């Protein structure tokens, strides 16, 4: 059907997509970067994370493959040298689709303006001492003093949250997870410290102390925000769609991007 | 209907208990602790532990209350001078029951025993040095060098896995988590060090290297096992039916212990 | 002798201030804010931090003096209600001087720039990746990719280096601490995780490997460095002097400020 | 001069001492293991933790060298193929001796007795609840409820002192490091949580609250002791002596240890 591929632009995933368009050109399958129905991605996370912002409009029509050309990809699932493969099984269909959950963020005024995650959303200061009210469904949890705060999605939780002190959790898990940086916790300050797991449809509201200007990353974009009167985490209802080929199950990739491979 | 109430033991429970007893004799109420529907616990969460543990074989047809007659009380959340409106509103019925996950530990050897915990299942070695393979559905993900291992429930996350570093989960998740105990990591050794969190169905599986006697804990229940061939973890089908009289959010119960009341 | 006294700027601090030099007419006492001989700071600890600053270049001919108006306090660790017993026993002296080790940065460019720090010096990107190797008395030691570095005096271990993870280290000892801040560790990426304590005339050395502007902190004061070739830190030939007019041990500081009072 | 070599007792480490004995018999150099001045360690650092302690008692006139016939070796690093290179340079003396910090243990009942320490020592309950009050310096610090506690030498904050969140820390620090094992903090209950190091002539002192019964533990060797009334810690007046021959930095060893190699 449709298809895209973007590259992460070195030579070696520009060459490798030029040569699976070459081979997609011998069956019925149509490059088509503005409603294909895979995407495929060539590179590193980076790249895969760009992709999926790229299209985050049309989630529900498409979905996502990883190849990777260099290190790591916790997304990017694929070998180079298995391209050949990859081409003439998606070619002929026959593939099932996994879905993983995303984290949405609404940013207040004083309008709304609203962001999906699939790894993460961070908070910070504008340079300034952060100062937050936590509200977990209107009932005020903790004030955050710190350098900040981060929610991640289940595939998030290798990211970011991992290096936060977070827990890792199975994708097949519908949640969002926060985790802090940094926070003060003397006889004055308290916070609760630990990472917090939340379920579908708990939202965890920030509302500003003194300061009102934040610094709000989606996936590393990261964009100051100025006169916010809220920010609100939910899991979304969006999910993002992976074409599966083969059985890697999620705690194997674990395994290898972390113990070893 | 049929209840029963067990008591910490010390005046306070026990005065409290008689109380009770005796209020409930004002209603169509049978004290009954063989087959009870309704468990009271007067005391702390070491006094529902048992309380649960005492009827476990029950849960199904068991909705549990706890009153704290003392300080916390995560699963004990009635004040003592609530005891005459819990009896009257108890007796009345019209009450929601609200459930949360348990954890299933299965202990091999070389017979099968298993066990259901409310808070965590842990492992330890006999004395000398801890090394088991870890095992996740049949796929071998480290080995693991250190002092020990603790697998908790969602409720059980704010209790020994919070002391491990492990996140606080909501206990609408169907889920396990696993926290480590001061694991070796050098060049030599190597585990993944973040706590994991594991969805319904999956199976975590521990399996000796050299040593084969292990103290294994469920809910402070501490047994030395000997002739282990492997220690089973998986989210339980079995769950604890609480009964609730009024709103009393998890997040609210976890700012009370642990931010301020 | 020559004192100045210097103000968090409230009403409380101001009146305080004024009802102080008043006190210290009545004695053989010159107020002198250009080569004062005793510096009192009357507010916080941020409040203490601007006075070490302010004479930053006299710090051997002159003993400090903390009072808290507020909360906390640990350099500022005398209360307003004794301020006419420290005017009285100032003014006649007879007090012990006691020493606090301080921290050295020096920051290089392609000239050097050196500052003092009495709680710790940090290191952040200037809004990309912070990459930077470390390098221990000219043997690298790690690539360190994450989110910064904090580099703590003794007396700065119960500040930010305690959010990071640090120890808190008696003040009589010499030495730095070097604290990560969410360092990425995979199959690639690597670094030692845990805080390193650092003896006099041991040298510490930031280098960067692509980006060279960074963020560098001195005690909160943040400043953007551009065309950064290196960031060296040791433990400083210069000491802070607290004028001590009663026991008051560190250990019993750390208990007062974070375990009750 | 007199000499004994111990092994670890595998083939590999036998083969070598019974070959460095077939060296050094060709210099004035003669076997001796009641009396030796030098001793050498052939095998991992649990070979070179009971060389220590088989002769403690003449610490002050024995200089130790450690050869790994495995892997790692943060005492013991020397390889086996520079052996014969050894016998020759140590034959010939004119080697420079290097000195890292002890830790004394004085445990005390309803008498006294003593250890000394090369990595750590650590406490914990006879199976029970571990409670204890802390009292540094005679001053009440903080109440202790937990898995238990490890009192640190610098040279052993890279073993079981890393895997508790500890600092690392240079050896020719004189001190000593507290880390805590898993412990409880609520509303309840509160410890500091950070690991705390303490200089020279600082005593810390480990008083029961309930249950006196404790495991205690020094480098691995650990002892049950009954009727305990106090654990004193502080650094030890004696050091042990390293054989040095050439330059291996600690923050190399580290490296090389931890890091790559
Ligand atoms: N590019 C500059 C940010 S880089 O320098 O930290 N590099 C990111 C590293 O991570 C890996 N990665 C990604 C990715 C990616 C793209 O970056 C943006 C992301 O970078 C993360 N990030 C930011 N600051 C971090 C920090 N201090 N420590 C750890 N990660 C940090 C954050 O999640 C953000 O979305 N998603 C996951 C995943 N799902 N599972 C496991 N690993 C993952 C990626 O392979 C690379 O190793
Ligand atoms: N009795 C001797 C073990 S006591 O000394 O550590 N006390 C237990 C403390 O905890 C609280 N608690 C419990 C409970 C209980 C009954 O003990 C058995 C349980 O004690 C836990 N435990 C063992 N070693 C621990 C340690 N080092 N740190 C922290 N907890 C530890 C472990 O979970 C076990 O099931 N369940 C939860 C819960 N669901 N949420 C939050 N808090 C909870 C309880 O109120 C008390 O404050
Ligand atoms: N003003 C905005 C930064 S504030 O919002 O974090 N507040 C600082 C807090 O700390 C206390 N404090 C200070 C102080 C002070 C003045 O701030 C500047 C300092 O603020 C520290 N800081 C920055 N980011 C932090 C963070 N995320 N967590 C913890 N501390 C952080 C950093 O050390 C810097 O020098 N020195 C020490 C000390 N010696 N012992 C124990 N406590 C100390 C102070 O009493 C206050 O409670
Ligand atoms: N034998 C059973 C205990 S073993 O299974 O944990 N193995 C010990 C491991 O460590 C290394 N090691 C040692 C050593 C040794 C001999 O054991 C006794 C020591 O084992 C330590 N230990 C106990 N429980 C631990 C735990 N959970 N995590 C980490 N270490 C733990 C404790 O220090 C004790 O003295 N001193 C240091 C040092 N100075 N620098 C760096 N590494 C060091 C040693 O090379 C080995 O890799």
């Amino acid at each position: 059907m449709k298809y895209m591929i973007t590259s992460k632009g070195d030579e070696k995933s520009d060459l490798l997509r030029l040569n699976m368009i070459a081979g997609f050109g011998e069956y019925d399958m149509e490059y088509d970067d503005v409603e294909p129905e895979i995407v495929i991605s060539i590179g590193g996370d980076g790249t895969f994370l760009s992709a999926f912002h790229q299209y985050e409009e049309r989630l529900d029509e498409i979905a996502f493959i990883g190849i990777h050309t260099g290190h790591l990809g916790f997304y990017a699932d694929w070998r180079p040298a298995e391209a050949d493969k990859l081409v003439k099984l998606l070619a002929k269909g026959e593939y099932q689709k996994v879905s993983y959950p995303l984290l949405k963020t609404t940013v207040k005024y004083g309008k709304e303006a609203t962001y999906l995650a699939l790894n993460e959303s961070t908070v910070k200061s504008s340079g300034g001492p952060f100062v937050v009210d936590v509200v977990i469904n209107d009932i005020h949890f903790e004030r955050f003093r710190g350098d900040g705060l981060c929610m991640s999605t289940p595939s998030g939780t290798t990211a970011y949250n991992k290096s936060l002190g977070g827990a890792l959790m199975h994708p097949s898990i519908e949640a969002m997870q926060l985790t802090e940086m940094a926070s003060i916790n003397n006889r004055v300050y308290r916070t609760i410290g630990s990472p917090l797991v939340f379920p579908k449809h708990h939202v965890v509201s920030l509302q500003p102390v003194n300061d009102k200007d934040f610094q709000i990353s989606v996936d590393h974009l990261s964009i100051l925000h100025r006169d916010v009167q809220e920010i609100r985490y939910e899991v979304s209802a969006k999910k993002i769609h992976f074409a599966r080929f083969r059985s890697f199950p999620f705690w194997r990739r674990v395994h290898d991007s972390f113990i070893e491979d």
